[PDB]
């Protein structure tokens, strides 16, 4: 791409992600960095509308797969640098076993030389004292694997996934995921082949902050197509 020459460095990143679960209205901002030449990228969100109605692992995956690291040899199968700068929107349903339903749209694109990830989030039908409105999920998250496939309905790619969110004192909550990427530009994007990305995650808390926040740690690197 020339969309891939926007990614040589580190990026700044800014989230927006006005929220609603069972009618409750929350926001959360997210600010940090990626470097997609380290398949890498770092950011920090706070609860703009005081304590988050659900828990933070679940928000994870809604909260910029433009810093995966694909490999030489996988160069030509990134959707996702190759719309930059025009950007995508990306829309997923995530359906949570047993419990409601995320159906998310977001804008990811730059603005300047920020890539923004703008997002509006809809949650409906969760149990008042299920694992997500009770708060009852561990305070981390287990990689994901993301599998791509080009959309041959819509203009883009489409993906599906289940991640598994540790539930406390035992058993694990699935959420399982569909998504779509639609280009915002009408230039040419590339139309991968099949493969995945695969995305670790690490979660903690900075000691300093008192409002309800979230630090992540995330390296994603493509796959699923052996060397040559
Ligand atoms: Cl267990």
């Amino acid at each position: 791409s020339k969309g891939e020459e926007l990614f040589t460095g580190v990026v700044p990143i800014l989230v927006e992600m006005d929220g609603d679960v069972n009618g409750r209205k929350f926001s959360v901002r997210g600010v940090g960095e990626g470097d997609a030449t380290h398949g890498k990228l770092t950011l920090k969100f706070i609860c703009t509308s005081g304590k988050l109605p659900v828990p933070w692992p679940t928000l994870v995956t809604t909260l910029v797969q433009c810093f995966s690291r694909y490999p030489d040899h996988m160069k030509q199968h990134d959707f996702f640098k190759s719309a930059m700068p025009e950007g995508y929107v990306q829309e997923r349903t995530i359906f949570f076993k047993d419990d409601g339903s995320y159906k998310t749209r977001a804008e990811v694109k730059f603005e300047g030389d920020t890539l923004v990830n703008r997002i509006v989030l809809k949650g409906t039908d969760f149990k008042e004292d299920g694992n997500i409105l009770g708060h009852k999920l561990e305070y981390n998250m287990n990689v994901g694997n993301v599998y791509i496939t080009a959309d041959k309905q819509k203009n883009g790619i489409k993906a599906n996934f289940e991640i598994r969110h540790n539930v406390e004192d035992g058993g694990v909550q699935l959420a399982d995921h569909y998504q779509q990427n639609t280009p915002i530009g009408d230039g040419s994007v590339l139309l991968p082949d099949n493969h995945y990305l695969s995305v670790q995650v690490k979660l903690s808390k900075d000691p300093n902050e008192k409002r309800d926040h979230m630090v992540l740690l995330e390296f994603r690197t493509a796959a699923g197509i052996t060397p040559g």
